[PDB]
């Protein structure tokens, strides 16, 4: 029992973190096999970031301009290229600590763990979600660029995020490990504002199922609803529209608890319309949306890696 | 920017987790140098836990009755003993992944990371606090006993907790790594109720300082207070009494923000008396008390290990 915001164990990723320095700029890179991946803005000065031409800036760089350090394991750079907004630095040594891994591009609503690092050295780990507006709500200070987000399924680390930018509103933007930004964001210090921070409805519902499993039961009511009726309410409260696909994903949690998905939607509708009345659910005074159905099943059944 | 509930990177501890089986019971152990530490209740059946005599139960056990597996690294048990509520299993091989470590017994109010494990295999990591009533609010399923709590300072892992028991109220009890329970709890399935879940006042204040550092500023008011006046209020709301020692610990955060500790106490007093009025602080609708002053400084300055 109990339910916590739970990150993946970080050891497999810790072993892949390196420091990358190019002239004046130090950030983090990810060493997998004989390639180091890092943000391309490692080649930029502060002033360059107002309007960088990355192809032109990179013409002034050779392999030897990139200093890569794994702890004190100093790595030899033997090739470089740009792929979208990441650099790939080919080194002469394959990382011996390389875990089984894949690169995935996640959808808004999906959750992942972040290993926040500075100067190649991991500082902490926390859990977050790709928001519907394609930002993440992280914890990143200067030097954290190149820190990565990931999921682990038994043997396999699925890397989904590399940190690149903090927006003026203090939320975070970055890329998949192919270097494509999530959402419309760019690696330029510019006017980039985030869209609506909508609530991930299917995650809220998952968390209510988690709540029930733990004896937090007060919000169950007498009511049901329909998808269309519930969605009128979601729209008012800037919640994502719920689809039958979402209902299907919640099927296992429904089956476990014997609470029909549409009955849990009717509970959620009442919470939206009436609030919490100063009560709490799983230690929260607001409706939490950064646990997925899969997250709830994992934590409630003790899946290991 | 941003502020998250942030665990220590778990790799150093992942390398120390093993499976311990004695007859029918499998839980987790911690392998440091040539010793495996685990809950003594590994020797108990379900039925034994209603009223175990551990010295007598252990008379029926020899070294070969303890099966210890590190991944598939099968370890050879060459000695055993009981120390308070833990068993120490001497093995014939020193763990090659042993980090620099110490054993500490923490005070209520202190925070630590937990690596939740099953069958010797780590599942996730989250951050929690020793509550004033000496319980922790964790996430533990059957098989998680022997999972550990720790802090990391650069090179050194300070182990402070080993999980032993879930109480009927779904909160958690356990030991330091010398096997002494925190609080009055015992390793027997009995009537054990938790005392008052009081709020860790100095942690709340630390978190308000964290909030200010991030632009969450709305709760700053015109008022000040005194220690004695504030404490009349703390008592009403089942908050720990604030001491001058606590004020001193908050000195760095005061100096950083230029907000006097007693002025932040006056802000907290208003939040207690008036509530949040449906507003949020650092993504929370209630006053968070599981970040220490040291936690806030760490996360706000990017300390690494």
């Amino acid at each position: 029992s109990g339910f916590r915001k739970m990150a993946f164990p970080s050891g497999k990723v810790e072993g892949c973190m390196v420091q990358v320095t190019c002239g004046t700029t130090t950030l983090n890179g990810l060493w997998l096999d004989d390639v180091v991946y890092c943000p391309r803005h490692v080649i930029c000065t502060s002033e360059d970031m107002l309007n960088p031409n990355y192809e032109d800036l990179l013409i002034r760089k050779s392999n030897h301009n990139f200093l890569v350090q794994a702890g004190n394991v100093q790595l030899r750079v033997i090739g470089h290229s740009m792929q979208n907004c990441v650099l790939k630095l080919k080194v002469d040594t394959a990382n011996p600590k390389t875990p089984k891994y894949k690169f995935v591009r996640i959808q808004p609503g999906q959750t992942f763990s972040v290993l926040a690092c500075y100067n190649g050295s991991p500082s902490g780990v926390y859990q977050c979600a790709m928001r519907p507006n394609f930002t993440i709500k992280g914890s990143f200070l200067n030097g954290s660029c190149g820190s990565v987000g990931f999921n682990i399924d038994y043997d396999c680390v699925s890397f989904c995020y590399m940190h690149h930018m903090e927006l003026p509103t203090g939320v975070h933007a970055g890329t998949d490990l192919e270097g494509n930004f999530y959402g419309p964001f760019v690696d330029r210090q510019t006017a980039q504002a985030a869209g609506t921070d909508t609530t991930i409805t299917v995650n809220v519902l998952a968390w209510l199922y988690a709540a029930v499993i733990n004896g937090d039961r007060w919000f169950l009511n007498r009511f049901t609803t329909t998808l269309n009726d519930f969605n009128l309410v979601a729209m008012k409260y800037n919640y994502e529209p719920l689809t039958q696909d979402h209902v299907d994903i919640l099927g296992p949690l429904s089956a476990q608890t014997g609470i029909a998905v549409l009955d849990m939607c009717a509970s959620l509708k009442e919470l939206l319309q009436n609030g919490m009345n100063g009560r709490t659910i799983l230690g929260s005074a607001l409706l939490e949306d950064e646990f997925t159905p899969f997250d709830v099943v994992r934590q409630c059944s003790g899946v290991t890696f």
